[PDB]
């Protein structure tokens, strides 16, 4: 369930920053490992991105859509899906930081929709989430 993967990821990301969120564990565990590694490898770029998110209630949807479209423009791979999760999380953290916490539920929806609509076919073709665990899990 791609929704579950999103919800579990946002709860983990928000927890990292001291915030709670009211709304096969090995997939969730391997994703936490991968997003952590990605965030370390791209720490300073993520600092710049967050400083430039300029989140507003009526621009957030387009900001999300433009970044994720560009991200997967050249094709899909597991690293890009990991980057997708970490971007969404950085947006969720910035929404809470800017007293815009209602946007978190929206981001969770947008992420789940994209996963189910534009990423599921590639995931299923390249082995499923089990292949992600085989490649980068324990
Ligand atoms: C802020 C900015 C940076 C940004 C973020 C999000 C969206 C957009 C952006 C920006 C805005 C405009 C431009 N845009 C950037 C341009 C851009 C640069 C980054 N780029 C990409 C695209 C693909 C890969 C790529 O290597 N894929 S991979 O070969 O499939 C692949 C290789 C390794 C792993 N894990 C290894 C595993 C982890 C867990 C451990 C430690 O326990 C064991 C080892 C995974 N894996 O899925 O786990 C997949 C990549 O490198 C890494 C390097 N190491 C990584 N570790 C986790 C993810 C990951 C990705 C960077 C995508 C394109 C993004």
């Amino acid at each position: 369930d791609n929704r579950e993967i999103v919800m579990k990821y946002i709860h983990y990301k928000l927890s990292q920053r001291g915030y709670e969120w009211d709304a096969s564990e090995v997939v969730h565990l391997t994703l936490r490992q991968a997003v952590d590694d990605f965030s370390r490898r791209y720490r300073r770029d993520f600092a710049e991105m967050s400083s430039q998110l300029h989140l507003t209630p009526f621009t957030a949807r387009g900001r999300f859509a433009t970044v994720v479209e560009e991200l997967f423009r050249d094709g899909v791979n597991w690293g890009r899906i990991v980057a997708f999760f970490e971007f969404g999380g950085v947006m969720c953290v910035e929404s809470v930081n800017r007293e815009m916490s209602p946007l978190v539920d929206n981001i969770a929806l947008w992420m789940t929709e994209y996963l189910n609509r534009h990423l599921h076919t590639w995931i299923q073709d390249n082995g499923g989430w089990d292949a992600f665990v085989e490649l980068y899990g324990p």
